[PDB]
């Protein structure tokens, strides 16, 4: 009667992001990513891409699945049957924002959030900070998984 | 001869600021929240809104007034004929730039700062994420003085 | 053929280590809580007593055992058959070494370790602090297990 | 009726801790430094000696007074008929620790606990690495009072 | 053939930075001080204002030179012939953000950064709360070089 | 004219400490890795062994030796002729008191230290850890030069 969910804008997923479903679907016998929507722009990649592109990064997790989030984490965490919800930490990350958002989600619903840290060789990628290099210039091909190379790719050029 | 300054934007005001105005009521002669005006909007409540609702939640401290402030904290402060200003710590502040501000506020006006950590139980509430909720359907009751959920509830229906 | 291992020395078990045990067991199949040795002395409660107390507040949790851990926690995880481990994290954690220990682990072992913080109203109470405050006389009552207040009040007077 | 303790072990004390003294002053009625005494010895210099240093360096402060610390503070802090606390924060300072007490001793006996950032200028120490520095040759004398100086060059030579 | 580059938008440059220059060329052979362009407006000085004042505030450093960076700072690192990068850490420093740059450099350009804690007297420092004050009326030109403090009186007024 | 010193207890030096000897031989004309002495016992290896295990470890870093501290690390260093220490930052450096010292050893001697974060993949190792996981049973050669790896079997066995 397990499982959780992997909340995140994923604009794009990541192999850190990959790291940490990965670890999620090996303790819970069901894991749901949740696309978190976008009010307007701003975001790189649409939904429709985002969906894909994390979908294409997770064949090798049968017991993971993608779906879009709207609202609230915790009533969608409630509306999967759930009451945990897995986030990863690394460099960069406003943890004690994190904090206070599981506090506040554990106040309101009941939910937990169980943490963890993301593997040392992807303690420093970020969907933002991947893009912003991307974007000048860099290469950050290893640091993210084929199938949102081959898009990130084709949207410069 | 003593008394101290509670700044802020309290848009709008929580429990977390409220067991903070008390705690500085019980140490100080006199206590002034200092309400900051918002130069065009993107804030949820107007001024009087803020106000009334400060008000409302602090009839139970006789030594403390409302006033809007405007400009340098320690202008505000120095105006009030003090030289303190009291600030409760909690889960998300940016204690770091608070430690900024406060040596800042020394060094241009003789100002201190004393910061107190504010309740366990309203350590994850903030103005910002309170309203984040209520927004899109959760329930912050519990961490809002009444005079203030009465509003947001107006505020939404 | 979920399970996770929530170790420490519980010396004693205080409330905020049943509010993590109550988690863990709500979120995994099998729990067990590794109570590790010590060396010699320096600890207040022997292990007979430790076991006692972590046994008697921990009666209305049906999924989850008590146990005594000896050599790293990796491999006590692993002779339990599991690859994760819980840990609660509180005021006065020293987060950056759980981060450390946690990468070791997951780099020695393959054993993953999930995060979760501690109830806002258990997270100033340590097994250190609360044993320091009652030698000097504090009641720390409210922060700890019956079972263990029993004891604690014995072992005074 | 306000009043404020400034607990520790002063051994010796330093000018970032006369910085705060002075400060606790500013805004306090009464202030009473509280000296904690040390169960046997690794201290640098006896109790007689801590006290008699820091009314040396606190001469220009009319309504401070220095005595000897027993038991938990809180118990001293009601004792001195108070329930403040001031306490300052610098670079060194486990102020994660400082919180986990501050929230232990609010709940076991109703007492605040001010923060204060020290001035910048001494920032950087502490007695510990005073006595160390100065153990092994350093000269440290612009970062405590010459009271101190005066007995820290006679205990050497 | 050592070398490293001090990158930021020095908008305005602060004493600070002027710190964090000199000890940078006391330690490498040549420094170069590159001032990040800005995409559009939102900044307070244009680009040849920023260049003056740090060149008027850096006349005592024989072996450091200005000049405009463009795109990734590892870029203009290589282009310099260097691979390293000197920042300060002060107080209000993002340090975690710091720390995910670094490594994000390192790994895309093998790029070195080495970071120093800025002066005490200059940790509270930054160009932007030092521009927020000017603009509410408080007086920073003792964290500022005069060549700043000159054009920072003419620009209001 | 430029040098830097690497000080520490290197006991045992580990893979992480290497990456920093490599940066600093990477940017500076000279470094000396110092290695402090212990007044009695509570180290593993002896100060012969520990200077072995370094300079075995360290042969293709023509423009670095290795030398034993004595004192204050400021003494050292300014007896080398240098003003520059050089550290690295990793999972579980306590960096608030790495920057008491820095400003501490600025203010006494005139020395800067430069801090440099590891590689992600030795971010979590310590020679502490190291020896605390191998003691018990735990693999952590991948983390440890092999001179040292050599050593550290031989030890155990």
């Amino acid at each position: 009667m397990t499982g959780a969910v992997c909340p995140g804008s994923f604009d794009p997923v990541t192999l850190g992001h990959v790291d940490i479903f990965e670890r999620a679907a090996a303790q819970f016998d069901e894991v749901v990513v949740a696309i978190l929507v976008n009010p307007a722009k701003t975001g790189m990649f649409d939904l429709d891409e985002r969906i894909a592109m994390v979908k294409e990064s997770t064949t090798h997790l049968p017991n993971l699945r993608v779906q879009v989030g709207h609202g609230l984490v915790v009533d969608f965490v409630r509306s999967c049957g759930m009451t945990a919800i897995v986030k990863g930490l690394r460099t960069g990350t406003d943890f004690e924002y994190e904090l206070q958002m599981a506090q506040m989600n554990k106040h309101i619903a009941g939910v937990d959030t169980f943490f963890v840290a993301t593997a040392p060789r992807y303690s420093f990628v970020s969907s933002s900070l991947a893009k912003e290099v991307a974007m000048l210039g860099g290469d950050v091909s290893e640091l993210l998984p084929e199938p949102v190379n081959r898009r990130l790719r084709d949207r410069l050029n």
